[PDB]
């Protein structure tokens, strides 16, 4: 009861099959039999479809597959066996799949990949996922024999009990290596085997409390590793310092991320300057999200971090409860062009210190999105200390009504006031602006003349009148959806002579014909420009559909 499209793509998904359907053809290119009750797959179940390029067998209850079940699938590029009941993999399965590009074996209860190298024959393999949560317990030297380059290899071994050294060393080039480890017992040697191949290493769920550095005795390897990411990791002030020492081998590391990690800190840890690292190679981007520091004052005078960021260009510390980025700390950030402290507890008085005189000398973009700032003027005033600043995001902050005059950094051309609760826009906003987002507020009208404005975002408001075209002589983009606009003055969009894109949907457009003429005739002559589609209130029919005599 499977249905195929004219292109040879058949759906069999969730159809209660207890066995592969009979009478398949060589016309099929993609066969999806996910979520079925297919316990056994015989020698001849898939013998016909010799031109199959995609086989989706995910989450079916497969626990038995004959060694040569896939003997005629020489054109198969995508095989998905994840989440089944395979507790033993057979090398005979992958033998005839020299055209295999994607192999997902994750989610099955096997304990190891088996006694025979399963992938030597897969010469065009680009993606491979293996392992599980409860039982995968051993990686061995024969496991990846025959694998030269993989764009991605995911290994889930949260229950790993033993890793044979050099197991991953045979692989020449791994673009993205995702490892799920519950502890750090084998992280070091693993790290010694991937220094030549891994460009992006992603560590998930690892408790690194007991990590300890030791000199990697692998021959001079110019690690091509550009990105390193930790997710849901447990760290300590001690183990953290241990990790830092690892950088000497990944001289090219440019991006580091820490997602949902907890940093446990204690006072008993206080080494001299010899133990600590203050050289951060080429690390130029630091992203930190949802970082939990149980007890922050249990950290000695944090000067240890001042020499690490001299060269950092981009930093993001979000939703990690930051209330202060100490002045001296900021002055050390000589190269910082981008700083994103979204979702923290920043307020004027502490911002003042964070953005002191020589704070962030080169900052161009500063994001203080969800914080506790309350005065627009006060914030612009405090930020005057920043001379290179060109972009500022202070959206999602609850501000008081803005004055008629304000002081903002001079080169500022981007100001985001989205979701800030304002009800009125005054001249506090500079004429120097190029991009302005006051979308999702409480505005009734926009009367600000900004001659250099190229983009205005004013969606999600209550404007009953479209802002006069002469206000933005050279506008390229206007976003005024989700408002209360019922109509537009004849010829107004033809007055936006640089307009390239415009959002008008979610507005109650009055489509009676005397009125809606120009607007409808305009949407027809400029469909390319309208993003999304404005409909008529009442019928819901697209405005452009209306024609008047
Ligand atoms: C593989 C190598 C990767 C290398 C990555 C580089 C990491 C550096 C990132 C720069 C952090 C920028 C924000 C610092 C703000 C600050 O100083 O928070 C301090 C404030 C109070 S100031 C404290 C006083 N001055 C002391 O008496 O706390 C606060 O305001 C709130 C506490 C915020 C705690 C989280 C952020 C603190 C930085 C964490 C650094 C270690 C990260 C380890 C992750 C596993
Ligand atoms: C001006 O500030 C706006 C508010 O901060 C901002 O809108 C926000 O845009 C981000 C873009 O990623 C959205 O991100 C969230 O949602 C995505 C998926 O949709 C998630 O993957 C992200 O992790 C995140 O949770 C926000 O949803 C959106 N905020 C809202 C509520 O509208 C504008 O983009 C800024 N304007 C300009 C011109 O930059
Ligand atoms: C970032 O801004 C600073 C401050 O304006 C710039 O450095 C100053 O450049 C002037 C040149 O007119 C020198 O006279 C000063 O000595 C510098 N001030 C400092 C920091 O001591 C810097 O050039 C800007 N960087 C960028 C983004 O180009
Ligand atoms: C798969 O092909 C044969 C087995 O018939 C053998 O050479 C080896 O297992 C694989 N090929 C390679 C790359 O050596």
């Amino acid at each position: 009861s499977l249905s195929c499209d004219a292109s040879g793509v058949c759906d069999g998904r969730s159809r209660s099959f207890t066995s592969i359907p009979s009478g398949l053809t060589a016309a099929m290119k993609s066969l999806d039999l996910s979520f079925n009750k297919i316990t056994y797959i015989g020698h001849g179940d898939l013998r016909a479809c010799a031109n199959l390029q995609v086989l989706i067998l995910k989450s079916s209850r497969i626990n038995t597959i004959e060694g040569d079940a896939f003997y005629s699938l020489g054109s198969l590029e995508h095989l998905d066996l994840s989440d089944n009941h395979l507790s033993s993999l057979s090398s005979s399965w992958f033998g005839p799949l020299s055209s295999l590009k994607y192999l997902n074996l994750m989610g099955n209860p096997y304990q190891t990949l088996g006694v025979t190298s399963l992938f030597p024959n897969l010469t065009n393999l680009q993606t491979l996922r293996i392992g599980n949560v409860e039982t995968f317990s051993e990686i061995r030297r024969i496991d990846f024999a025959g694998l030269t380059s993989l764009n991605e290899l995911e290994i889930k071994a949260l229950s790993l009990r033993n890793y044979q050294s050099q197991s991953l060393k045979s692989i020449r080039d791994i673009h993205h290596l995702t490892l799920h480890l519950s502890e750090s017992a084998f992280l070091l040697e693993i790290f010694a085997d991937i220094l030549s191949s891994v460009r992006y290493l992603e560590l998930r769920d690892t408790n690194l409390a007991r990590f300890q550095f030791s000199p990697l005795p692998v021959d001079e390897v110019s690690s091509p590793m550009k990105k390193l990411a930790f997710r849901g990791s447990v760290l300590t002030d001690e183990s953290f310092n241990e990790l830092l020492k690892l950088l000497r081998y990944i001289l090219e590391l440019s991006e580091v991320e820490f997602d949902d990690c907890t940093l446990n800190g204690l006072g008993d840890f206080n080494p001299s300057e010899s133990d600590v690292v203050s050289e951060l190679g080429k690390v130029e981007t630091v992203t930190i999200r949802r970082l939990h520091i149980p007890q922050f004052y249990l950290f000695y005078d944090l000067s240890t971090v001042y020499s690490l960021l001299e060269k950092v260009k981009r930093i993001t510390v979000e939703n990690s409860k930051v209330f202060l980025v100490p002045c001296s700390f900021s002055q050390h950030l000589k190269s910082l062009e981008f700083l994103d402290l979204s979702e923290n507890l920043m307020v004027e008085e502490y911002l003042k210190n964070s953005a002191c005189k020589g704070a962030w000398p080169s900052l161009q973009t500063l994001v203080l999105s969800q914080n506790h700032l309350r005065s627009m003027q006060k914030t612009g005033e405090i930020l005057l200390t920043l001379k290179n600043l060109t972009s500022l995001d202070i959206s999602r902050n609850t501000f008081h009504p803005m004055p008629d005059s304000c002081q903002w950094p001079e080169k500022m051309r981007f100001l985001n006031l989205s979701s800030t609760g304002i009800r009125v826009v005054k001249t506090c906003i500079p004429q120097t602006l190029e991009v302005l987002d006051v979308s999702n507020n409480n505005l009734d009208s926009f009367s600000l003349f900004l001659p250099r404005l190229q983009e205005l975002y004013i969606s999600r408001n209550k404007l009953k009148t479209l802002p006069d075209a002469s206000l933005f002589p050279v506008l390229l983009v206007m976003k005024i959806s989700r408002n209360q606009l019922k109509s537009v003055p004849d010829g107004i969009f033809d007055r936006l002579t640089s307009l390239q894109k415009i959002w008008l949907h979610t507005n109650p457009w009055d489509c009676s014909c005397p009125r809606i003429d120009y607007l409808s005739r305009w949407l027809n002559k400029n469909s390319q420009k309208e993003q999304g589609s404005a409909k008529c209130s009442g019928s819901g029919k697209p405005v452009r559909s209306i024609i008047c005599p």
